[PDB]
């Protein structure tokens, strides 16, 4: 029961060049598929994907976490907080099949990452190392967070993940991608209008949108606005916490300032129950397609 300690070991001979092709592969997916959810593509759920992996995390004990890609097994896939990842996994199956030398963990977070570097989002470092581990290893349901609760509950939630105010409403801002699916999680509609481009939207909206409190068609409430966005209790949350707000008011008049924040909290994130050795590579930061000219 004694916490174990996951070391992250490099795939073997493998170096930058080799992630920058798996990152690759993903990107010119990304940009194939481009269908997918009503033009939306691939890249916001491929976010929640890695988050979700990351997010099971407990820093009491280091179970869970991005470490051991335990989201192949059917415990983990079938939560129901991971309805709709299915989508995320299928994309990224022929990219494993192609790259079958990385792990399950680095796969999952390399998707993350590669989502949000293409969307136009901040370059986010990135590690490999990450080694699979045994079924049995897998952490229970239950881990990841609920939506319908308040700013205290937010609080004290992510302390698990060892986040704080900052790292948490940065971490939010990602709410600019994608859309609720009410099939998925009982909640219906996007957070802004640019659902593949990552920027400050979230906060913006957030502060200057006029939203109402209603019942969706699941018959949980959610704020909505006349422009067609929605924010969960959560989400809203974050305005009516005076610590919070003061946070959302500084990324929705900083956009540079967002960028690095969430770069690093969502990297945190993402390597949080991993020990690197200290004659580790240095994080990597790939090329985006754009910057390749590809
Ligand atoms: C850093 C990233 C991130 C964080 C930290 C973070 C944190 C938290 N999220 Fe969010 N998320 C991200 C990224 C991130 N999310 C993205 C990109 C999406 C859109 C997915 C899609 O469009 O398919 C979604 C979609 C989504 C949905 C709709 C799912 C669906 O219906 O398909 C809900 C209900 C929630 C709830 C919650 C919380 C409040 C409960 C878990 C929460 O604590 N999320």
């Amino acid at each position: 029961t004694t916490p174990l300690v996951h070391v992250a070991s490099v795939e073997k001979g493998r170096s930058y060049e080799d992630f920058q092709k798996v990152y690759n592969a993903i990107a010119l997916k990304l940009r194939e598929d481009d269908e997918y959810d009503n033009y939306i593509g691939y890249g916001p759920v491929l976010v929640r994907l890695a988050w979700h992996t990351s997010g099971t995390w407990d820093k009491h004990d280091n179970t869970g976490g991005s470490y051991g890609g335990t989201y192949r097994f059917k415990k983990e896939f079938n939560d129901p907080s991971n309805a709709g990842l299915q989508n995320g996994f299928k994309f990224l199956e022929p990219i494993h099949k192609e790259f079958p030398w990385i792990s399950s963990g680095d796969l999952f977070s390399l998707g993350g990452v590669t989502a949000v570097q293409e969307m136009q989002g901040p370059k986010i470092p990135w590690r490999c190392g990450r080694v699979d581990t045994p079924e049995d290893t897998t952490p229970d349901n239950g881990r990841l967070p609920d939506a319908d609760k308040d700013a205290d509950y937010v609080r004290t939630f992510f302390q698990r993940l060892n986040m704080n105010d900052r790292e948490v409403v940065a971490l939010m801002g990602a709410h600019a991608l994608g859309k609720t699916h009410l099939k998925n999680s009982g909640y219906e509609g996007p957070w802004g209008a640019a659902n593949n481009v990552f920027t400050n939207e979230f906060y913006l909206n957030l502060l200057n949108e006029d939203w109402k409190l209603e019942k969706n068609d699941a018959n949980n409430e959610q704020w909505d606005s006349k422009s067609g966005y929605m924010m969960l209790p959560t989400d809203y949350s974050l305005i009516q916490d005076p610590k919070y707000l003061s946070i959302v008011k500084e990324y929705a008049n900083d956009q540079d300032k967002f960028f690095k924040d969430f770069s690093k909290a969502f990297e945190k994130l993402l390597e949080n129950g991993i020990t690197f050795p200290k004659d580790a590579p240095s994080p990597f930061i790939f090329k985006t397609l754009e910057e390749q000219g590809l």
